């Protein structure tokens, strides 16, 4: 094995020492977790990996696409620098309702963009974009305007989501992809769930994307770092 | 639980979907394995990735052996970046050399033989630079990104010299920070152990950094020195 076996003891151990979470980012993760896709979101230790790779970017402008009850955008949010800004991508009414519950709570609104829809649309209506629209203005809009994106919406979309993120992404700008393991069923092809179709096409063109650099980490459910690479 | 369970057959699909290995790289690593102290290719690219993120152009690495990691660091840097390589062995730095003058990037690469605590010191404490870090990098506050990955029971003494050599905004990385999952182990107590161990809680506690613990290989903290406002 090239990566070290995890038990439960080492992961309390790893949380002890890395992870320092406010008590509201805490009583979301309760909150999320009497709903039945409370397995949905990150855990705490993801959050530090996305909050420590926001700050080593040097991102100022971030898209999620994929927000739920908003434990992932709470990290990038108080990441970003006070100048830094995200815009958050959702279909969800209800969810997002419980996201910017959180946002409020830690005084993040000001950093904080949303647009309900769907996503291809409001990447794409991004990208058309000659002025920015309403819940873009004064974030960003065009091609090449984005920093770093989180992917974390529906899977089987992905390779969909791909070219668009590349496209509104800086030369040198990265890309996070949540779910790339998918619980292990991606190297399984008895599995052939749309979601997993989604995702394994997702890193076949990841991969051969001569355009990009990746780094698949076996963190939480697996984590791509794409960066796109200059000129 | 909280981290996918990882099976051999799902890390060669990572493999197979994630590592471009070139083959000087893959040629080291089967050298170094005639002679397990070095990284895997995922890992690899990993410190490549984050070297491209973080814009880092001066480089330390602490521990480097027959240099694989050197190699991805000085690959991953752009023309005008620059790594040094701290190592007590001759005899592994000299098959270092050999996969840096191979891949072409001897110019990128600088080298100092010896305890690397006192290599640090004098770094920091250098009015001019020292012959070995000439058109380097010197004194405090004058380094982008560490490699930590020497001697582990030193650990807690490499700390506060690196966050001295770091500039507001740079990053060390520190392997082997899980230790074969010992240091979630009271019973054990071996001088190595102590020291990632004290490493490792000197870390957390420190409000002059952020820390991420990425499960990947032995363990591998992301550790940010903080601007200062
Ligand atoms: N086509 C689509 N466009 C935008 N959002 C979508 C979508 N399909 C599903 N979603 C939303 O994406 C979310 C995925 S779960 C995202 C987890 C979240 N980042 C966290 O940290 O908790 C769900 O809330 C779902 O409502
Ligand atoms: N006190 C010390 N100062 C500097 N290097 C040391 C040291 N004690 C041991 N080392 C060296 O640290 C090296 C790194 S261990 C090998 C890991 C290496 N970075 C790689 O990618 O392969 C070993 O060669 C060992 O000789």
């Amino acid at each position: 094995r090239k990566n070290i076996s995890l038990t439960e003891s080492l992961e309390e151990y790893i949380f002890r020492n890395s992870v320092r979470e406010p008590d509201s980012f805490l009583k979301l993760r309760k909150e999320t977790g009497t709903l039945a896709q409370a397995n949905m979101q990150i855990s705490p230790e993801e959050g530090q990996f996305l909050n420590i790779l926001t700050k080593i970017s040097g991102a100022k402008r971030i898209i999620e696409i994929g927000t739920f009850t908003g434990y992932s955008s709470l990290c990038f949010a108080s990441a970003l620098p006070e100048d830094g800004k995200i815009l958050c991508c959702d279909v969800s009414e209800e969810w997002t309702n419980v996201a910017r519950k959180y946002w409020k709570e830690n005084g993040l609104e000001n950093k904080i963009f949303l647009k309900l829809g769907s996503a291809l649309e409001t990447l794409q209506v991004l990208i058309d974009s000659k002025s920015a629209p309403s819940w873009a203005s004064d974030f960003a809009f065009g091609p090449s305007s984005i920093d770093l994106f989180f992917l974390d919406a529906d899977k089987e979309n992905y390779p969909n989501y791909y070219p668009l993120i590349l496209k509104l992404l800086k030369p040198g700008g990265l890309l996070i992809a949540d779910n790339v393991l998918w619980d292990g069923s991606v190297a399984d092809l008895s599995h052939q769930e749309p979601s997993t179709v989604g995702i394994r096409k997702f890193n076949e063109l990841v991969y051969n994307d001569s355009l990009v650099d990746v780094s698949l980490v076996p963190i939480a459910d697996g984590v791509s770092l794409v960066r796109k690479r200059l000129e």
